[PDB]
């Protein structure tokens, strides 16, 4: 409402940045962001209606993949991007480390917390997979790795609340040996194992968290001395995901697939951080390609993906899940794709690790180290 407009008797997603960019103002902005975020939640229904339609949710959480990496690797034209129904162009991962990224995603149903708030119990309604479990979705955890490095699996269980056994990995082919020497299993093989298990279950409702490590630095083909080229690994991954999307189409199963990277791999370095270093969660590291694709709809989306250009993060994924949770979009004769993709929650691109916060303020990036004075991020 403008200065001379009025509100009605009885009457923002991102706090305003009109004040000059001093340390005090940027600190105040961040505190205002934290206050606004803490009040945000995607509300799930109390129970599903009796005419709800079962479907499977599959969340594909990929280490070390940002838009900057896709650009540096020359993979912007890979067919996979064209295959989504919904594609985010300014999705912020909120961090540049794997454990906090996975916890943030598992806590997608409430607004964005500070890094310290991630390692403390949260409200039960923040846990996307718990919200689904309550509604009758069977919970599954799978990975293409053993999760031992960095205590990743322990973080996912303890802070992400994902108290589910790791899906069986016996017999899977190894695609890479990881930077810690342990296997990275082939992703198509993991996904096909999942598809056979789900198809064993009928009109079950299930929600699966799948974490993928092939793009992590230091991974190599078995027996090969050099780290496998990132472009080669990313092409392999994207070819396998696209092959799987084809398998899912053939299955006729109702499936909502969400692809959400954890953070980038810092393929292209910058002034502050040489290639591969990502201790500061810069915009280049945290702007990640997130996408959603629905399978088995009566009325599937046609043509190119719907771009979501507004600043977004995990809360927008949770909102899409609530919009789908009764399964009815899968059986509608005609879907209002505009309405389904409109009025999604917007979230300012704030990112943190324990030691650093990065924000955009009046369109420029700043970093705060250990609660000190803000300085421009040198880009
Ligand atoms: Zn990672």
């Amino acid at each position: 409402i403008s200065e001379f407009g009025s509100s009605r008797a009885g009457d923002g997603d991102m706090p305003a940045q009109t004040a000059p960019p001093t340390t005090a103002n940027l600190n105040a902005w961040l505190n205002t962001f934290y206050a606004a975020e803490e009040k945000r939640k995607t509300t799930f229904p109390a129970q599903l209606p009796p005419d709800a339609q079962p479907f499977d949710l599959l969340v594909i959480n990929i280490c070390s993949l940002s838009w900057s990496d896709v650009e540096a690797a020359g993979l912007m034209s890979h067919p996979l991007w064209s295959h989504f129904d919904i594609l985010f162009k300014h999705f912020n991962s909120g961090t540049s480390y794997s454990g906090p990224a996975a916890i943030r995603l598992l806590r997608a149903s409430c607004g964005q917390p500070s890094h310290t708030r991630l390692y403390q119990p949260a409200n039960n309604e923040c846990y996307l997979f718990d919200n689904l479990a309550k509604l009758g979705f069977t919970q599954h955890l799978m990975m293409d790795h053993n999760g031992e490095f960095g205590g990743f699996l322990k973080e996912v269980r303890e802070n992400g609340g994902m108290q589910s056994e790791l899906m069986n990995q016996s017999g899977l082919p190894t695609a890479l040996l990881s930077f810690d020497g342990s296997p990275v299993y082939d992703d198509l093989a993991v996904l096909n194992r999942w598809l056979t298990g789900e198809e064993r279950e009928a009109n079950s409702r299930s929600a699966t968290f799948f974490n993928l490590l092939p793009l992590h630095d230091g991974n190599h083909f078995p027996g090969v001395s050099k780290t496998a080229d990132y472009k080669i690994r990313a092409q392999k991954l994207f070819d396998e995901l696209d092959a799987f999307f084809t398998e899912l189409e053939k299955s006729g199963r109702k499936v909502m697939v969400v692809v959400v990277p954890e953070h980038g791999g810092a393929l292209k370095g910058d002034r502050m951080q040489i290639s591969g270093l990502r201790d500061i969660p810069s915009p280049s590291i945290t702007n990640v390609p997130a996408g959603v694709k629905f399978f088995g709809m009566k009325a599937p989306h046609e043509g190119a993906p719907i771009d979501i250009n507004q600043p977004s993060s995990y809360l927008a994924i949770s909102e899409l899940v609530v919009r789908a949770v009764d399964g009815k979009l899968f059986t509608e004769d005609s879907v209002n794709w505009n309405k389904l993709t409109s009025n999604l929650p917007q979230t300012a691109p704030v990112s943190e690790n324990a030691n650093a916060v990065v924000i955009q303020y009046q369109g420029k990036p700043y970093v705060r180290l250990n609660g000190g004075d803000w300085v421009p991020y040198p880009q």
